[PDB]
């Protein structure tokens, strides 16, 4: 009962979310360090 | 193959919640900078 | 069309984003608690 249109859409979305989250892990590691001052 | 549209619905929800939380953390981080 | 295995693979990718995310939340919440 599940089309390839929606499944593929969702996998693209998930992939974009992955790359965004790479950037964000970068920012949070940036912020955490240098949080000693 | 095994589809289970209800299952896909659950995953969609999960993705929406995850996007929401993500929005939230981008927020809290961006603010945290001094 | 259909999935089976493909759906599993996607769910594992989402599960991994969820976990990374939760790590980030722990972190930013700790820093937030350091005020």
């Amino acid at each position: 009962w599940v089309s390839g249109e929606e499944f593929y859409m969702l996998t693209r979305r998930v992939l974009q979310l992955e790359t965004v989250l790479e950037g964000v892990v970068s920012q949070i590691d940036a912020v955490g360090s240098k949080l000693k001052m």
